[PDB]
């Protein structure tokens, strides 16, 4: 394996053709020719299928495809670490998140951190539960953020906090609830939750909720995210439940009632490898344990 | 509007062509352009447009093919109902269903109402819930059954009875949970659920349930209907959770123990027309409302 | 059977009588009974029978009377629906959006024409730029929102507005600049811009901006999208510029100074694919026409 | 950045000195050295310093230290991950089914494969066959189950099975047909045929079953699958003709009769392209010809 093949396999995958990818190299073909055939000699694996109506990946060629990103991404962030180590600077924590606490939790845990930590800084970056662990595995994602986690045998979860549930609706019917409401309140309404199929997800914990409390909830429809609910919310297409991270912020042509219930609540959590955690992390997750 | 013209038109739009739709019909090209054209003039409004690229609908076209389809539907029993209240029978009752109740709860309910109404005919048709709302409405079906129906304005909801639900793992992992469990026993199974969409569904119940013993279930997938993760189960893939209904069969390759608790249920539920009721279904819900 | 056949037994049946269902029909009697004799023969069975105060239902004449009224209101709503279709008053528009417009200025240019054609709905994805010209092509999406897009043939760019541009500091520095600031107030203030990818994109107009300015902006990242910007400005970690979509929203700990200068706005735009337009997106279309003068 | 200075580097500083790197590795001084310099250059700091012991670590040394096993560690996992697919070890099987295999074969066959490759995975969709054909060109699915199957240019059918055909009756009608009964036996029986749909189908089966034995059924009803066929008949409002597949598993009030008079097989088609076949679908083809 080799720096230069990384970078080569993964020209030649996105482009999907030869010439197309001689161009974004600034290089010509049969180097690159040479170069996928030392990739697949040093993998024992055929990648890359040079066929008639372009050029396509084998099954292990998508696989490495994504490992070979993985790899050109430690080695970046690793170029940084010690730049940062020479400097004096702690580096860069590599967190990752899903769902909600962006809004407000998460950043208010961020500033604590980095207040304590004065030279550390942070990167964001949205992925799912799934790719937020195979990033842990890998190493380039330090911690991440969601609500609910499934277990997975070389990862912890910690959670840290419970945060309330609000009703979100248009400004026109501000008047209608109130600044307060019971799960019990909102039978006849037409619900907009998100996400679709992060099961189990945000939208089955409020469903849940409501179950608890001996009510079929009005599901007018689920969408991709908070950002799509909260949208038509404020286009008047739509009511909404979100966290209070949500609701914490104001805006326009939205309006929110906190639900009351002392069951009416969702946690923040993060995961992390345990196995080989650098000083950074170390150094983060004795700050959100005693945050816990 | 002619019932030719919809016959026709329906087979243009399926066969999406000409020469297709010629051959499907026994019949030349001119007379079905004519029918199509005659079709449009009618109704006013350009169903399909004809290119090199074939036959294709307009948004009004799609439209109309839906309902075309359910016009011919109910055309063709007027002959048989009419050629039924004629010899004094009460004739045929058409039935929708959605979810697991056809696997015998439903079946049980239709035997309960042809033995004691011996001139009643039954039909039975899978539908989705919106589907079904569509044909009560059109009177297409006299009465759906699933489980968790949306309400909707002139529309009937009777739960009707309770099933018990049962876990689902190969045969080879029956030692494991026994004949019975509890919902604290499978936090660590990995689980296959189902329908994806129509929320509230099936799926949602049963998260809920866990949700409500304080548990979030570990969720390995969402597949698409009670037969897909039946399959799975057979072939050692999965683990699941079903209806009564399901269990009272012995696929094999699968060992069911019931799931015990009190709040551990899933309804059976019919839906119909409550405004023009026909003899034939006054008769039914008189039938069910005793039945619940 | 025939549809005439059932709108002549309605007629039949109400009239009470045949001379009076001529009459109502603007028909001969010769046809009407003819096609009575037919339906009767198509069935096989009686459903009326000629006697003294005219013509009386038999059992399954009154039972094939609910089935004609049944056959008849369904086809009339079937035309009703399909011409409602062909006039853009149902359907679902399939929107796209990526980057800062779905904060405010695509919310509102939503609820006008959800508003102005109250039986359509409306379904939201984000998706790169690349993602939505593949969409449009395809017949996935009707419509997709941006700032800046790429050309492509059958895609038709609209400008539809332009927004004003707000600097984004932790409320712990709101002090230093106040309600409003200048590009050249900027040139100490560590910046966070976004998106990295969908190029040309807002962060490569507000360098741009800084350019023609004549002055250099110390840029210390690009992060990937509006959400890791205030975010990170909301963690007391950085300071960034943002369109007014997002100053619009009053976030805990992020504080606003509007930029002066009136070159300093970013567009909002759409692109939609011209040709084969289905009726609910020509509904849409006149809307963000008529958006654009205003 | 490359491999040749990362392998190195944590040689040099394993063992202390330039030169007792060159003894682990088999090496040499001055090559070594070079890359150490290409290293410090190319990160834009240094990793040791040139005391009078050996060499030390800056605090640079020990960040990029740790970075480079874990940058060998993911290289190397990446690696195991490409050959694991290229062997097929590990994938997903996309499966498709039409009609009655769902009920034994194709669950069996799913069963022998997952026995044999643990760590591989199944999906499954219920797909017609003209679907399925689209699906196996395209590459969306590898394999597909039905009855009859058209021939296609690049797919390849493989007959797994050949079954006998059972009357199926609700329990009540028992006694009238016993425990075997022939196609004359059943010439006052009414009908219930399934599917409809991919024709020829089962349904075209059975039709032609009669036509070979020159009598002619009663055909009350064609369904859309089996099983709305087995709730009519468990409704006690239907007969049908089932595969022994169907008649193998006890359905709670449905009893089974042999169709005998011989000569009757039903067959059962596995299908899937012949060119290109992903690792994970030859593996699975091993089963498949093992069941022919």
């Amino acid at each position: 394996m080799e720096f230069r093949q990384l970078k080569y396999f993964i020209a030649v995958a996105e482009a999907g053709n030869m010439a197309a990818a001689a161009k974004r190299l600034h290089v010509s073909q049969p180097p690159i020719t040479r170069q996928m055939q030392a990739l697949e000699a040093d993998l024992g694996v055929v990648l890359l299928e040079r066929s008639h109506r372009g050029i396509e990946l084998t099954a292990a060629g998508h696989a490495f495809l994504e490992d070979a990103r993985r790899i050109l991404e430690l080695a970046g962030r690793s170029g940084d670490r010690s730049r940062a180590a020479a400097r004096g600077d702690v580096g860069e924590l590599s967190v990752a998140y899903f769902g909600t606490p962006i809004y407000r939790s998460l950043p208010l845990l961020l500033r604590a951190f980095l207040t304590s930590t004065p030279t550390a800084t942070v990167s964001l970056t949205h992925m799912t539960k799934d790719e937020q662990v195979e990033g842990l595995l890998a190493g380039t994602i330090h911690v991440g953020f969601s609500r609910f986690f499934p277990r997975h045998p070389g990862i912890e979860i910690v959670n840290i906090a419970q945060e309330d549930l609000y009703l979100a609706v248009h400004r026109s019917q501000s008047g209608k609830f109130g600044k307060t409401c019971k799960l019990a309140d909102l039978r006849a309404v037409e619900l907009t939750l998100f996400p679709r199929g992060g099961r189990p997800s945000f939208a089955d914990e409020v469903i849940g909720l409501f179950k608890h409390a001996g009510i079929e909830p009005r599901i007018a429809r689920v969408v991709e995210d908070a950002t799509a609910a909260l949208a038509l919310t404020m286009a008047g297409a739509a009511s909404s439940i979100v966290p209070a991270s949500v609701a914490a912020i104001r805006w326009p042509d939205i309006a929110f009632a906190r639900i009351v219930g002392t069951r009416v609540k969702v946690p923040i959590s993060c995961i992390f490898r345990k196995e080989k955690q650098p000083p950074i992390l170390a150094r983060f997750v004795e700050h959100v344990r005693r945050s816990a």
